[PDB]
Protein backbone atom coordinates (compact mmCIF):
# COMPACT_ATOMS: atom_id res chain seq x y z
CA UNK A 1 0.00 0.00 0.00
CA UNK A 2 0.79 3.75 -0.13
CA UNK A 3 3.38 3.52 -2.94
CA UNK A 4 1.68 3.22 -6.38
CA UNK A 5 2.25 -0.31 -7.68
CA UNK A 6 4.38 0.83 -10.62
CA UNK A 7 6.89 2.56 -8.31
CA UNK A 8 7.32 -0.32 -5.87
CA UNK A 9 10.62 -2.13 -5.56
CA UNK A 10 10.53 -5.78 -4.53
CA UNK A 11 13.13 -6.98 -2.03
CA UNK A 12 13.41 -9.90 0.37
CA UNK A 13 11.29 -8.04 2.96
CA UNK A 14 8.63 -7.05 0.40
CA UNK A 15 8.91 -9.58 -2.37
CA UNK A 16 7.53 -9.94 -5.88
CA UNK A 17 4.33 -11.61 -4.68
CA UNK A 18 3.77 -9.02 -1.97
CA UNK A 19 4.45 -6.05 -4.25
CA UNK A 20 3.01 -7.24 -7.55
CA UNK A 21 0.78 -10.22 -6.84
CA UNK A 22 1.17 -13.96 -7.38
CA UNK A 23 2.52 -14.96 -10.79
CA UNK A 24 0.01 -16.52 -13.14
CA UNK A 25 -1.49 -16.78 -16.63
CA UNK A 26 -4.16 -14.08 -16.60
CA UNK A 27 -4.04 -11.12 -18.92
CA UNK A 28 -2.80 -8.32 -16.65
CA UNK A 29 -1.21 -10.66 -14.10
CA UNK A 30 2.59 -10.88 -14.03
CA UNK A 31 4.17 -14.07 -15.35
CA UNK A 32 7.85 -13.40 -14.65
CA UNK A 33 9.97 -14.96 -11.95
CA UNK A 34 11.10 -18.31 -10.64
CA UNK A 35 10.89 -19.05 -6.91
CA UNK A 36 14.27 -17.48 -6.17
CA UNK A 37 13.51 -14.20 -7.92
CA UNK A 38 10.00 -14.10 -6.48
CA UNK A 39 11.37 -14.37 -2.94
CA UNK A 40 14.28 -11.96 -3.45
CA UNK A 41 13.14 -9.27 -5.91
CA UNK A 42 15.95 -6.77 -6.51
CA UNK A 43 18.05 -8.63 -3.90
CA UNK A 44 18.30 -11.48 -6.44
CA UNK A 45 22.01 -11.83 -7.12
CA UNK A 46 21.52 -11.78 -10.92
CA UNK A 47 19.03 -8.90 -10.79
CA UNK A 48 21.38 -6.52 -12.72
CA UNK A 49 21.34 -8.85 -15.73
CA UNK A 50 17.51 -8.68 -15.74
CA UNK A 51 17.26 -4.97 -14.99
CA UNK A 52 19.47 -4.14 -18.02
CA UNK A 53 16.31 -4.81 -20.07
CA UNK A 54 13.96 -2.63 -18.02
CA UNK A 55 13.19 0.74 -19.66
CA UNK A 56 13.97 4.19 -18.32
CA UNK A 57 10.85 6.29 -17.80
CA UNK A 58 11.69 8.14 -21.02
CA UNK A 59 12.09 4.88 -22.93
CA UNK A 60 8.92 3.43 -21.42
CA UNK A 61 6.90 6.34 -22.80
CA UNK A 62 9.06 6.65 -25.94
CA UNK A 63 9.11 3.02 -27.09
CA UNK A 64 5.76 1.66 -25.89
CA UNK A 65 2.28 1.60 -27.31
CA UNK A 66 0.36 3.48 -24.61
CA UNK A 67 -3.41 3.45 -24.17
CA UNK A 68 -6.11 4.17 -21.63
CA UNK A 69 -8.99 1.94 -20.59
CA UNK A 70 -11.86 2.95 -18.33
CA UNK A 71 -13.53 -0.08 -16.80
CA UNK A 72 -15.60 -0.95 -13.69
CA UNK A 73 -12.36 -1.33 -11.70
CA UNK A 74 -11.05 2.10 -12.66
CA UNK A 75 -8.90 3.88 -15.21
CA UNK A 76 -5.89 1.98 -16.50
CA UNK A 77 -2.85 3.02 -18.52
CA UNK A 78 -2.08 0.13 -20.88
CA UNK A 79 1.35 -0.47 -22.34
CA UNK A 80 2.88 -2.88 -24.83
CA UNK A 81 6.22 -3.04 -26.55
CA UNK A 82 9.29 -5.03 -27.37
CA UNK A 83 13.00 -4.66 -26.65
CA UNK A 84 15.55 -6.20 -28.98
CA UNK A 85 18.38 -8.20 -27.40
CA UNK A 86 21.82 -7.34 -28.75
CA UNK A 87 22.90 -10.47 -30.65
CA UNK A 88 26.43 -8.99 -30.91
CA UNK A 89 26.78 -9.11 -27.11
CA UNK A 90 28.88 -12.22 -26.26
CA UNK A 91 26.54 -12.55 -23.25
CA UNK A 92 23.49 -12.83 -25.60
CA UNK A 93 22.98 -16.59 -25.17
CA UNK A 94 23.17 -16.22 -21.38
CA UNK A 95 20.67 -13.34 -21.48
CA UNK A 96 18.19 -15.43 -23.44
CA UNK A 97 18.63 -18.24 -20.91
CA UNK A 98 18.21 -15.97 -17.88
CA UNK A 99 15.06 -14.33 -19.23
CA UNK A 100 13.56 -17.67 -20.27
CA UNK A 101 14.37 -19.09 -16.81
CA UNK A 102 11.86 -16.65 -15.30
CA UNK A 103 9.18 -16.43 -18.00
CA UNK A 104 6.22 -18.60 -16.91
CA UNK A 105 8.37 -20.33 -14.29
CA UNK A 106 5.35 -20.31 -11.94
CA UNK A 107 3.83 -23.14 -14.01
CA UNK A 108 6.29 -25.59 -12.39
CA UNK A 109 5.45 -24.98 -8.73
CA UNK A 110 2.41 -24.27 -6.51
CA UNK B 1 23.09 3.34 -25.25
CA UNK B 2 20.67 0.39 -25.58
CA UNK B 3 17.33 1.83 -26.69
CA UNK B 4 15.58 0.92 -23.43
CA UNK B 5 18.12 2.92 -21.37
CA UNK B 6 18.02 6.09 -23.47
CA UNK B 7 16.82 9.37 -22.03
CA UNK B 8 15.21 11.82 -24.44
CA UNK B 9 16.00 15.50 -23.92
CA UNK B 10 16.00 18.66 -26.01
CA UNK B 11 19.50 17.64 -27.21
CA UNK B 12 18.44 14.07 -28.03
CA UNK B 13 14.74 14.15 -28.64
CA UNK B 14 12.07 11.46 -28.67
CA UNK B 15 12.36 10.98 -32.43
CA UNK B 16 16.15 10.73 -32.26
CA UNK B 17 16.08 8.31 -29.31
CA UNK B 18 12.97 6.26 -29.98
CA UNK B 19 11.97 6.82 -33.61
CA UNK B 20 9.06 8.64 -35.23
CA UNK B 21 5.72 8.17 -33.49
CA UNK B 22 3.43 5.80 -35.36
CA UNK B 23 1.03 2.84 -35.34
CA UNK B 24 3.51 0.06 -36.05
CA UNK B 25 4.23 -2.71 -33.60
CA UNK B 26 7.65 -1.48 -32.43
CA UNK B 27 6.88 2.21 -32.85
CA UNK B 28 5.89 4.31 -29.91
CA UNK B 29 2.61 6.21 -30.16
CA UNK B 30 3.00 8.61 -27.23
CA UNK B 31 3.75 12.29 -27.33
CA UNK B 32 2.56 15.51 -28.90
CA UNK B 33 4.99 17.75 -30.76
CA UNK B 34 6.14 19.54 -27.62
CA UNK B 35 6.95 16.35 -25.71
CA UNK B 36 8.62 14.86 -28.78
CA UNK B 37 10.91 17.90 -29.08
CA UNK B 38 11.73 18.09 -25.37
CA UNK B 39 11.62 14.57 -23.88
CA UNK B 40 12.40 14.68 -20.16
CA UNK B 41 12.82 18.48 -20.46
CA UNK B 42 9.05 18.72 -21.09
CA UNK B 43 7.34 20.89 -18.46
CA UNK B 44 4.91 18.15 -17.40
CA UNK B 45 7.39 15.29 -17.70
CA UNK B 46 7.17 14.45 -13.93
CA UNK B 47 3.40 14.00 -14.21
CA UNK B 48 4.00 11.47 -17.02
CA UNK B 49 6.96 9.73 -15.39
CA UNK B 50 4.88 9.01 -12.27
CA UNK B 51 3.26 6.25 -14.34
CA UNK B 52 6.48 4.70 -15.62
CA UNK B 53 7.45 1.49 -13.80
CA UNK B 54 10.53 0.84 -11.72
CA UNK B 55 12.67 -1.98 -13.09
CA UNK B 56 11.24 -4.25 -10.39
CA UNK B 57 7.67 -3.26 -11.27
CA UNK B 58 8.34 -3.59 -15.00
CA UNK B 59 9.32 -7.23 -14.49
CA UNK B 60 6.79 -7.74 -11.68
CA UNK B 61 3.63 -6.33 -13.24
CA UNK B 62 4.14 -7.11 -16.92
CA UNK B 63 3.46 -10.12 -19.05
CA UNK B 64 6.93 -10.86 -20.39
CA UNK B 65 7.73 -12.97 -23.43
CA UNK B 66 10.52 -13.71 -25.84
CA UNK B 67 10.05 -13.79 -29.60
CA UNK B 68 12.48 -14.92 -32.25
CA UNK B 69 11.79 -12.99 -35.43
CA UNK B 70 13.70 -12.50 -38.70
CA UNK B 71 15.65 -9.59 -37.18
CA UNK B 72 16.57 -11.22 -33.87
CA UNK B 73 15.30 -12.01 -30.40
CA UNK B 74 12.93 -9.57 -28.73
CA UNK B 75 11.74 -9.30 -25.14
CA UNK B 76 8.03 -8.47 -25.28
CA UNK B 77 6.13 -6.75 -22.50
CA UNK B 78 2.53 -5.79 -21.87
CA UNK B 79 0.52 -4.68 -18.88
CA UNK B 80 -1.77 -2.17 -17.29
CA UNK B 81 -1.21 0.40 -14.56
CA UNK B 82 -4.16 1.65 -12.56
CA UNK B 83 -4.57 5.38 -12.04
CA UNK B 84 -5.49 6.45 -8.54
CA UNK B 85 -8.92 8.06 -9.00
CA UNK B 86 -8.67 9.32 -5.37
CA UNK B 87 -5.58 11.36 -6.34
CA UNK B 88 -6.67 15.04 -6.43
CA UNK B 89 -4.70 15.31 -9.68
CA UNK B 90 -6.60 12.43 -11.36
CA UNK B 91 -8.60 14.61 -13.76
CA UNK B 92 -5.44 16.50 -14.78
CA UNK B 93 -3.63 13.20 -15.34
CA UNK B 94 -6.41 12.00 -17.65
CA UNK B 95 -6.17 15.24 -19.64
CA UNK B 96 -2.38 15.03 -19.88
CA UNK B 97 -2.36 11.40 -21.01
CA UNK B 98 -5.15 12.07 -23.55
CA UNK B 99 -3.07 14.94 -24.96
CA UNK B 100 -0.15 12.61 -25.80
CA UNK B 101 -1.67 9.23 -26.66
CA UNK B 102 -1.79 8.95 -30.48
CA UNK B 103 -1.22 12.72 -30.78
CA UNK B 104 0.89 12.04 -33.90
CA UNK B 105 -2.28 11.21 -35.86
CA UNK B 106 -3.09 14.95 -35.96
CA UNK B 107 0.37 16.28 -36.85
CA UNK B 108 0.90 18.40 -39.99
N1 LIG C 1 2.18 -11.92 -28.33
C1 LIG C 1 3.15 -11.39 -29.09
N2 LIG C 1 3.61 -11.93 -30.19
C2 LIG C 1 4.59 -11.12 -30.76
C3 LIG C 1 5.27 -11.38 -31.95
C4 LIG C 1 6.20 -10.46 -32.42
C5 LIG C 1 6.45 -9.29 -31.71
O1 LIG C 1 7.39 -8.33 -32.16
C6 LIG C 1 8.60 -8.37 -31.61
F1 LIG C 1 9.25 -7.23 -31.77
F2 LIG C 1 8.59 -8.59 -30.30
F3 LIG C 1 9.32 -9.32 -32.15
C7 LIG C 1 5.79 -9.02 -30.52
C8 LIG C 1 4.86 -9.94 -30.06
S1 LIG C 1 3.86 -9.86 -28.63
Amino acid sequence: SKKPRQKRTATKAYNVTQAFGRRGPEQTQGNFGDQELIRQGTDYKHWPQIAQFAPSASAFFGMSRIGMEVTPSGTWLTYTGAIKLDDKDPNFKDQVILLNKHIDAYKTFP
